[PDB]
């Protein structure tokens, strides 16, 4: 294992959830301290079940673990720290100013962005300490921050009077750090520094995966981050594809995607960790990683629901990577063979699919936002109007500010309004739904580009946010994380599409079965608990472009 070899001190990890960033993680300090030197593994979330791997009950303080020799596990809880945020910004506020006030401090304080910064908070706090860094040899991190917050920490100063002065900006959790900047201008350049810290980029073997794990390298790169190692977590085993008809589809996309990895990642040390059969639950798996009829609801019904309540959105909603725009393009596709009319609006300018049919059918018209120039339009329209008084260094911090995923979303819910505008009485089947702090932020913000009102996406009669979950445990935390986020923000998601489902395929082999039933678990799971309307689509052993089969998506031959 390349990204093994001569580890500096900090090793931390990051990329798209549900990876593999914290088994990897876990394996990594298991080896390491098999080695005789000392760790720490900083798991940065909660709700992971590194405790019950190691059967030790991590908390807040350093905990030791007897299992595991020279093994010593953390566990950093970054929306404890959030909401500590909340507790000692808005108690003071509370009251002291008008409910409006305190209600839009509280929403500029809360969201992923929030969250995030909190995470950078402490791992500043464990990233410049001497105590730990003179007791353990290796503080192996789980999550990494993202560049932006990198970008945003090591600023000159002034973010300290953002609070109480929305405007759609997601700068103002800024002013809850406590800290001296020097701390965090140090644990940045601790971060930097290839001697001291070795940032491991776990990904799948996918191309939307790879391309977000391009995109995050790039920025890092751009931060400082000069060393970087390429872990692609979850390749398929060859032998497993060969006497298998969705193996072998796997395997061959797998092979596809390895084959075509970005061009900026190539360079990369690349490692390949196989898909281990055996469930990595417990140190007994953990220590050799690094070496059936479902019958559930389909698309179907949800389809069938939609089109009994007509006239109204279709938004999905949830985490990259999941398959919201091919989702999103089948419920069109299966709308307009229904007859209604559609406006399937797609944010994908990559994938031409539903591109040979939107001229077939007269009426499932198509448009294509391109995310990024409406990002760039939104970031020069805000640097232009708001800004231009601000001084050299508040140009460049709502400059950074703007570079936040919050701006993205927001640009985009800006360009698909006025597609909701245009199109009248007919249904609207969007690819992307900002999420609940965005909107709700917009809404608090309200005195060309237009946001609808969040009277009409609030109306279960006019709206339906569906959430699409990828099946596995932290997809479907996330995905749960966000239904939290949008019934904040006063939306009820109508229904839950569990993508890419193998359970749902009929596996035929070894891995896939065992992947079935960790899939069937999680469906019980959102099933029972998360949506009260919910439907499973199988995997497609064919990638799917163009209507003739998207709409197996929606009326699979079970
Ligand atoms: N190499 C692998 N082989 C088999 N299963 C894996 C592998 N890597 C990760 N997994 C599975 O993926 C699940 C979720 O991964 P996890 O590391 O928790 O994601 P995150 O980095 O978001 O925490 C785990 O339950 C684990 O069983
Ligand atoms: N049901 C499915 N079966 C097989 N592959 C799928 C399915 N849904 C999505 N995918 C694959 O996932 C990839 C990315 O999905 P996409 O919808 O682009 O994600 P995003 O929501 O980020 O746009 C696509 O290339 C597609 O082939
Ligand atoms: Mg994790
Ligand atoms: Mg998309």
């Amino acid at each position: 294992m390349k990204f093994l070899q001569l580890p500096p001190r900090f090793m931390f990890f990051t990329g798209k959830g549900g990876v593999g960033k914290t088994s990897i993680a876990c394996a990594t300090s298991i080896q390491l301290a098999n080695a005789g030197k000392r760790v720490l593994l900083v798991s940065t979330d909660p709700a992971s079940n590194v405790g019950q791997v190691f059967g030790v009950d991590i908390g807040n303080r350093v905990t030791p673990i007897p299992a595991v020799p020279h093994l010593s596990a953390l566990e950093i809880d970054p929306e404890a720290a959030a909401s500590a945020y909340r507790e000692r910004l808005v108690g003071p506020v509370r009251g002291v100013l008008p409910d409006d006030v305190v209600k839009g401090i509280e929403e500029s304080l809360s969201g992923a962005c929030t969250t995030e910064i909190a995470a950078f908070d402490e791992f500043t706090a464990l990233l410049t300490n001497a105590v730990l860094t003179a007791d353990y040899q290796h503080i192996i991190f789980d999550t990494a921050p993202t560049g932006h917050t990198i970008r945003l920490l090591q600023l000159p100063g002034a973010w300290s009077g953002f609070l109480e002065a929305g405007d759609a900006s997601c700068l103002g959790p800024l002013a809850g750090l406590e800290k001296q900047r020097t701390q965090y201008k140090a644990a940045v350049e601790a971060l930097a520094d290839p001697l001291q810290t070795r940032l491991v980029l776990v990904a799948r073997a996918q191309q939307a995966t790879l391309r977000e794990v391009a995109r995050t390298h790039e920025e890092l790169a751009t931060i400082g981050i000069k060393q970087q190692h390429l872990v692609i977590n979850g390749i398929l085993p060859s032998a497993e594809a060969a006497n298998d008809p969705l193996a072998a589809a796997i395997h061959e996309r797998e092979q596809t995607a390895l084959k075509n990895i970005p061009a900026t990642l190539t360079s990369l040390p690349r490692d390949l960790v196989q898909l281990k059969p055996f469930n990595l639950v417990g140190l007994d798996a953990l220590r050799q990683l690094l070496t059936i009829e479902l019958d559930e609801p389909g698309m179907g019904d949800l389809v069938d629901g939609i089109e009994a309540d007509g006239h109204g959105l279709v938004m999905l909603m949830g985490k990259g990577g999941v398959g919201k725009t091919t989702l999103a393009a089948a419920i069109a596709v299966e709308l307009a063979h229904r007859g209604l009319p559609v406006h399937l609006t797609t944010s994908d300018p990559a994938a031409h699919l539903t591109d040979t049919l939107e001229a077939s059918l007269d009426n499932l018209t198509v448009s294509r936002i391109d995310p990024h120039a409406e990002t760039e339009r939104y970031r020069q329209h805000v640097l232009e109007t708001k800004g231009a008084q601000l001084d050299a260094e508040g140009r460049a911090l709502l400059e950074e500010d703007l570079h936040s995923p919050c701006t993205e979303e927001i640009a985009v819910f800006q360009a698909f309004s006025r597609i909701i505008r245009e199109a009248g009485k007919k249904f609207v089947v969007m690819d992307t739904a900002p999420t609940g702090h965005t909107l709700l932020l917009l809404d608090a913000t309200g005195a060309t580009h237009f946001t609808t009102p969040m009277m009409q996406l609030r109306d279960p009669n006019q709206t339906k946010v569906l959430v699409v979950t990828l099946a596995e445990t932290t997809p479907v935390l996330e995905a749960a994380k966000l239904q939290a986020d949008l019934r904040r923000a006063g939306i009820e998601p109508w229904a839950w599409i569990i993508n890419t489902s193998v359970a749902a395929a009929s596996a035929k082999s070894p891995l896939l079965r065992q992947r079935a039933a960790n899939e069937l678990r999680e469906i019980n799971a959102v099933a029972n608990h998360h949506a009260d309307r919910y439907a499973v689509v199988p995997l497609l052993k064919e990638e799917p472009i163009g209507a003739e089969r998207l709409r197996a998506l929606i009326h699979p031959q079970t």
